[PDB]
């Protein structure tokens, strides 16, 4: 994967970007790594598409690199577990409990607890450190700020945040150049081929 | 497109490949729609990814452009439906019954009442014709023969089903060739960028 | 031990009923099935208590015993169905729908599949037959009308309907009646006297 | 003295016994709350059935009369709960929790929240107080064990545990006791005569 391998992924991008195959680039930069965009997170984030979310990020890094990695995931998943509970759905809100926050609780005994007994909570805002919560929008928003500080200040992140300054169309014009040097025999078709000039 | 930007996203496809970049290949596919995989689409069958399956499917054609569009997206939702029978969620049957299923109804208004009787039986294999199912992974491998069959006569996709041949690595080979034009008139020589075209040291 | 054991049954009625022990009541006019109190049917109907209408109503008959006893039966099944649907429970439905629809479709196959059909419909009114379906409260009263003909057309209920004229605490008379002639079996009749258990005879000397 | 009445309840108790009636022994004993039969209320208890056990308890005491009815309910519901995330149904576990057991926070805060907690277990018997813990059958059966304890010991079922000593078919006696008195007022019968009703008095025919 050396850096002028990783440069044509960048011209990929630009090109997918430019043909309008959106999940193509979304999933090009996951799978790469190579750029991790903001944008499209902070998107998907406000939707609330947690799994696309989880998804997206596993792409960077995993939730025990390090411990702006672990912060990351655990605010993603409390507001996953919030907002089941604001929906009364109590099975579901179970279910992230076990399956997506326990990771957390070796790290704090004490605050996998807590954040538990918010489930015999009728209104989990009862809880002091809850009790400002707003609305699910409101809620969103409110945490988005803090994902984007843990991003930017992660160190895995560190040079993926800005994609490069690029003229339009940057692998098309790559492309053609291929072409110029194929008739670069100039005695006078498809790109699966070199060009054959007829002599 | 353009006939030439569109074999470029074949190259781009075989990149992917090799990067192994499999999610990206299969959008890429699906967004494109250039190239129906039917390997790709013989796993997720076989794994039941209903969802996965109908969206990579909705870049090649809609439920009813024509009849073999149709047949293949009821062959699926009537599986997801047996399947949800067959593990007894019964609630779960009726939601596909209505969600995925009712669009059905007006080409056959018998065969909608007939799968919907099934949700009465002790076994659905009481039935005549479910009388031989099998299993989950052997009515998947049988319902996928057909499938294919449907794919394969289905106009919207035949062209679409061979993916051309070509040399390993043609996008690099093309890249490579690219990068020996800029240095082309590059006397006085003396590791290059993609992002811009590289300028020859004077002497 | 026969007719007037079964007499004994409606005294104990009034007694407990007397007594203000309602639920002790209609567990024995359900088990004894000498009493159908249509009343007490009405209210659970009304509240749509079902598993305590039909457990009720086994006391007296069984769904194949005639046609009148089917048909109620089958009336108060389809509500319950009815009224999952309306609340868009469907699991209960179809659970409703294989545990207590199911015998009816020997008696009409047709019958069943369309019930079944309901379950695919966005509200059951779409149904033509169903369509004129006001509230649940509207159609309880309506289907109690239809049911309650049918109980008084079934033979089976014939004499169980209407509850004997009596005297208030008829029960505790009578035990006076009997303490009475255990002092009466008794040496020369010293009062008051003090009574002293009712399980057993009162002693003199 | 009301003292006679609670002696026909009795006795009445003694005649749906006999005539089978079973449901209706059941529901007197609840209501009139005169006996309570453990012997029925053990069998309630092994065979799970919680809504029937605690509304049979309903007709003797409440959750909150006094420490050991709360005791009571506490130990039933606990079951109930743990029963619940045996089956791994955590939807019903967790609405045991809210509904039934939330009352008892209250008194103790700390207790509460380690029944929460085991919800995050993949097994409850990872819990060092429920370790020895065996399965439905053996787990009802030592907890009744205890039930049967607080009862014995709860003031309000003291008098109420030791059904009275009853010649058979006490009730029907005193009937026939009733309609000996009936023949005799008048009087002009030979052979014993066809008796009537219960409903109304015999009539002599003089």
């Amino acid at each position: 994967m050396s850096s002028l391998s990783r440069e044509l992924v960048f011209l990929i991008l630009q090109f997918l970007d430019e043909e309008k195959f959106k999940e193509t680039v979304h999933k090009l930069e996951q799978e790469s790594g190579f750029f991790f965009n903001m944008k499209y997170f902070e998107e998907k984030v406000h939707a609330g598409e947690w799994d696309e979310v989880e998804k997206y990020l596993s792409g960077f890094t995993k939730v025990d690199d390090n411990r702006y990695s672990m912060k990351i995931f655990f605010e993603i998943r409390k507001q996953k577990y919030l907002e089941a509970l604001d929906r009364h759905d109590r099975a579901k809100a179970v279910d992230i409990l076990v399956k997506d926050l326990k990771v957390f609780s070796t790290f704090n005994e004490e605050l996998y607890k807590e954040i538990t007994q918010l489930l015999t909570l009728e209104n989990f805002r009862e809880n002091e450190q809850l009790s400002k919560y707003g609305d699910t929008k409101s809620a969103r928003s409110i945490m988005l700020i803090e994902l984007k500080k843990l991003i930017e200040a992660n160190p895995l992140f560190r040079e993926k945040l800005v994609f490069p300054t690029l003229k339009a169309s940057r692998l098309r014009t790559l492309i053609n150049q291929s072409l110029n040097w194929q008739h670069q025999l100039c005695k006078n078709k498809t790109l699966f081929t070199d060009h054959t000039c007829t002599p």
